[PDB]
């Protein structure tokens, strides 16, 4: 008779088989999705805890709901570990740990700082921006950021460091936006630019750094911090931070600067505004399980171990980069200085959508990527590859050297099938039905999986 | 570093806190209609490798590879949801991605309205929850009141019951595009068939946020909004006893035709609601939450859980009866659902004194505005629910001692309230006075050991 202390294995075999298939697919796969990581077991033990059951609407100091005695201390702990993880000064920075995920963390900042229809700029979606930074199609508002607010994108300058900081400054003086976002998905270069904070300081905009993709790197000081230049920072606690899926908003606090007469030094106004956008306005009850798992990860990230990881992540990225040039690929202007690598595949003779589907069938998971020349729409000429997921499975430069030989056999199987096919589902069908290709893919799949299965995997053994 | 080390080993500080929260839960009595203790099965999924998987999109329409397995978990959760409530796949869909309750609501508004379009959500004191629409007399509070234009409630004051009259009058005036049949603190059924007239009148949309009653409806004990409503939202916690997540149910397929028009006239909810959740508001789904949600929906699609929902109402009824024979007055006269809103006005006790006393006694219920009320920091009534304790196998008898335990709370309160000045001066006197602090510790021990023996869902030690 139902106790609810039963195991998932006993009460829901259907779900336990599926957890187990997912676990096998991760262990046997080569995961190159720049935004994927494998979460620590420690973190998942918190994530899947009794903190699920506690409603704690409000914030630590006094948050009136009730018993929150212990969760208050978890939230403060998470706060302290957050500010420790990236460089201290609690005198000069605050943090909100309650955002449900990344998109909520951004919509919170917009909501706290701007009025509906206020003007926002971010790197356009195709040029490697996030959806939540704003995106309108020809005839549709697509991001909620573009619906509740007025978004104009700053494009990428095809071949250079790409982020046209020029065209930005030109258009940000014509558009008079009250917040500009500095953050990217598909970009191999450094930003979180002190020059964003000039373009901003100029036209009286707020600088928001969305560092979700590089947060681990920043956490580790293996790349330079947006927290010197930017006044608001948002991140996810997964990706390069390697925690559970949650979000963070960091904001400046205390006295901003001093000005005419004896002074009366002007105070920052973010803290209370961002905390009101998060709890009363947008979110109900925080997910205390996520907050705890986030706390576990942030401590992991404030350690010798995590600095070694993030250095290995850059060297692994460079390795995979150097390796692809060696066989003459083309990387979106140059190479990389971060966690990922954008391959241009038009000069090697294949698009992204074919390359992605071929690698998919050999247990290599990357994403197709629009290259500056946005024909776009599921047939872009690039491929986005990242090192963090595998670097967490103890891969080194030789391991990525070999990952790239497997991608090579993939690209090469593609070209071949691209020479007997009618572009669309006549390609995708041909990979299923053709006895010669179906076999050549199985053989490559089996080599990847044997290669993949041998490396350790964070998490539990079986789920 | 492997990332396979146990949390005990790698973070004792966090492991101690998980463990103190575990102590705290199994210890006390939880009567908050919005709270419940999650199954081990469900938590096993919540804390799985599904946390590791990005699957932006919907099953079949993904933007990444390597979703073969997550597709099936999402569809399973879909199916378990339509089955859980009973619901014909021809005539209903579900979206299982919402991160929580507030997102599920904002997603419906975003899919169905333009910014500044008009929303009638039962006001905060008359039922409530922020996400229905709430401005103070100085400022917009809920983001629903910022991005959309919200006009409050319609209840016959004192008479807890829903003014189906002045609503219909004002829904003919204010001309709102969507009305929210749903409640935080309301012990009665919402006439959904009469909402569907008020709404079919105004050419409005009917939304039910059935967060606290979600279990009951699947369980077929209460009448489902899913006969009258077009859109239904819920959290997967509370009454459903699952992980913190959110669901959005919506009608699909044909809506009948006029004689000559032929027969073409299909629902347009699905694509719009799904597009408001993925490109529009949310990034990647929390596949771990979806999995955990799926566990709970089955745990619940079953014989076992129809006798949870049957015991929940009768547990509620029992509590209701045993406060009419003592505790105070019954805002509504009684209950017909998972909770009772007792008035402490005719008992001469605020809602905020009575809440904070039971807190120090490890019983957590809710402060609740009642129609005879002042709007200051404290004043109102008391909101009780059967889902939490009903989960630790409590029956009607459990719910006579729990009520006698609350009586000792009410009664040490009244005593405190006759030797103290304001609330500030009241809640001081509970902490300071050696005579009262010991009288309270002795009641805390009686409720503690009444529950602490009882079984609780979860991992024993987190
Ligand atoms: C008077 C005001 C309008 C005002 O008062 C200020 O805060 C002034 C501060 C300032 O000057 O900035 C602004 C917000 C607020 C303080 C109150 C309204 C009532 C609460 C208290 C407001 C709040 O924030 C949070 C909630 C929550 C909603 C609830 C019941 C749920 O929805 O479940 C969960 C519990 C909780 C906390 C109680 C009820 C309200 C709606
Ligand atoms: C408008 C939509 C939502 C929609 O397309 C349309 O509706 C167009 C209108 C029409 O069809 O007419 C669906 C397909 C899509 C083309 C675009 C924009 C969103 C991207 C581009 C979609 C896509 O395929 C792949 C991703 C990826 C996710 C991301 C950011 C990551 O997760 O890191 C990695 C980079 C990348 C490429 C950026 C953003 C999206 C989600």
């Amino acid at each position: 008779g139902w106790t609810g202390q039963e195991s998932l294995s006993d009460s829901d075999p259907e779900m336990w088989e599926l957890l187990q298939r997912e676990k096998d697919r991760q262990c046997r796969g080569l995961e190159l999705i720049a935004s994927e990581n494998f979460c620590s077991r420690a973190a998942l033990e918190a994530l899947g805890s009794c903190l699920n059951n506690k409603y704690s609407e409000g914030y630590p100091g006094k948050r009136y709901y009730g018993g929150a005695e212990v969760v208050d201390e978890i939230e403060l702990l998470c706060q302290r570990r957050a500010l420790e993880a990236f460089d201290l000064d609690p005198a000069q920075w605050g943090v909100n740990v309650q955002p449900y995920s990344g998109s909520p963390a951004n919509l919170a900042v917009y909501t706290a700082l701007l009025q509906p229809h206020d003007r926002i700029m971010g790197l356009d979606l195709p040029d490697g921006g996030h959806l939540t930074h704003g995106y309108m199609s020809d005839v549709k508002r697509i991001s909620a950021t573009s619906i509740f607010f007025e978004s104009m994108p700053y494009k990428l300058n095809p071949k250079t460091g790409l982020i046209d900081y020029n065209q930005l400054a030109l258009t940000a003086r014509l558009f008079r936006p009250r917040l500009i976002i500095a953050g990217t998905s598909a970009y191999a270069r450094l930003i979180d630019y002190a020059r964003m904070r000039e373009v901003c300081d100029e036209v009286k905009a707020h600088l928001l750094a969305d560092m979700a993709h590089i947060s681990g790197l920043v956490a580790g000081k293996v790349i330079p911090s947006p927290f010197k230049h930017a006044d608001i920072v948002t991140t996810t606690t997964h990706k390069t931070l390697r925690g559970a899926r949650s979000g963070l908003i960091f904001y400046r606090k205390g006295v901003k600067a001093v000005d005419p007469k004896t002074g009366r030094e002007i105070p920052y106004t973010f803290e209370d505004r961002i905390n009101f956008a998060v709890f009363p306005s947008l979110q109900g009850g925080p997910h205390n399980h996520a907050i705890a798992a986030v706390a576990v990860a942030l401590k992991q990230a404030a350690t010798p171990m995590f600095r070694e990881y993030s250095l290995q992540v850059l060297k692994n990225a460079r390795a995979m980069a150097d390796a692809l040039l060696e066989r003459g690929y083309s990387l979106v202007s140059g190479g990389t200085d971060n966690h990922l690598v954008l391959v241009d595949l038009r000069p090697k003779g294949l698009d992204g959508a074919r390359a992605e589907r071929v690698l998919e069938l050999v247990s290599i998971t990357a994403n197709k990527n629009t290259c500056p020349g946005d024909r776009s729409a599921i047939t872009p000429g690039g491929l986005r590859l990242g090192a963090p997921a595998l670097t967490s499975r103890q891969f080194r430069e030789d391991d990525f050297r070999r990952v790239v030989d497997f991608i090579d056999e993939g690209v090469n199987i593609g070209l071949e099938v691209k020479s007997k096919t009618a572009k669309l589902q006549d390609f995708k069908s041909f990979l299923l039905k053709d006895s010669e290709t179906s076999q050549r893919l199985a053989n490559l799949r089996q080599r990847v999986e044997q290669f993949a299965r041998a490396f350790p995997m964070p998490g539990f053994d079986e789920h």
